[PDB]
């Protein structure tokens, strides 16, 4: 890993959207304009979709669970609207089965967003499920909108299928980044070589500050996550980049 102190304002921002998404921000989150509000009672699949004038983006917001206390990882053949899989690809039923009771609902509203606001570019962010959800929306909006530049920022998430979907998320366009914290064994579940999983884009790690911020090398860099000696859900899981989940509020008087 090397310090990548300017890494950290967008993460930063990524992890109070995460927040806000929890918290059930009304109307807005911060800079995103709230459009429409997904949401999947079984599935317990909750998140945002609306509109940054700020930053001239089109946002995808995903909630985590509820609780943090189970998980299907029976790994299934993808199916999505508007996206080709290879054939090897799988994706665990716990992550493909929520989204995939959202996907048509988001895509479609994305579609409309971008049909008002033609020149803004699209992001999608989430904090631990909503982080893992957000790993694959980044594939579905790359897919679906091939026209237009796309940065996913998954806070604090696990890996979610084999090799052959790391390689199909890595093959797209857009930036998918993995932001980490400190004393979080979130992102080393299911790295057991009997389980197997496997991770994509670019980590990113910190203790909460810009100056402790790092841009990690490769998926499993022992100075980040992968080296940190924790499993599961432990103390560092409920916060990232300096923000604890459910206490950055909403921006309403900033």
């Amino acid at each position: 890993a090397t310090a990548d102190a300017a890494a950290f304002p967008d993460l930063h921002r990524a992890a109070k959207l995460s927040s806000a998404a929890y918290t059930g921000c009304i109307g807005k989150a911060f800079d995103v304009t709230i459009v429409k509000r997904i949401y999947d009672l079984v599935t317990d699949t909750n998140g945002f979709v609306g509109y940054s004038t700020e930053k001239k983006t089109i946002a995808v917001i995903m909630r985590g669970s509820t609780t943090i206390t189970d998980i299907d990882i029976a790994l299934i053949t993808p199916e999505l609207s508007g996206v080709t899989f290879p054939s090897d690809v799988k994706i665990m039923r716990g992550v493909h089965r929520p989204w995939s009771a959202v996907h048509d609902t988001i895509i479609t509203e994305v579609k409309a967003l971008i049909a008002k606001y033609p020149d803004y570019t699209l992001e999608a962010v989430g904090h631990s499920l909503g982080g893992a959800l957000t790993s694959i929306a980044h594939v579905a909006l790359a897919q679906n909108f091939p026209d237009k530049s796309l940065v996913s920022n998954a806070l604090n998430a696990f890996p979610i299928g084999n090799q052959a979907w790391a390689d199909f998320g890595t093959a797209q366009a857009g930036t998918f980044n993995r932001g980490n914290n400190v004393l979080d064994g979130v992102p080393n579940m299911y790295s057991s070589p009997l389980v197997n999983f496997k991770h994509y884009g670019t980590e990113y790690y910190s203790s909460g500050t810009e100056a402790s911020t790092v841009k990690c090398e490769g998926q499993r860099d022992k100075s980040c996550s992968a080296g940190n000696g924790m499993y599961a859900v432990t103390p560092g899981h409920i916060a990232s980049f300096g923000v604890v989940m459910l206490t950055a509020g909403c921006g309403y008087l900033s």
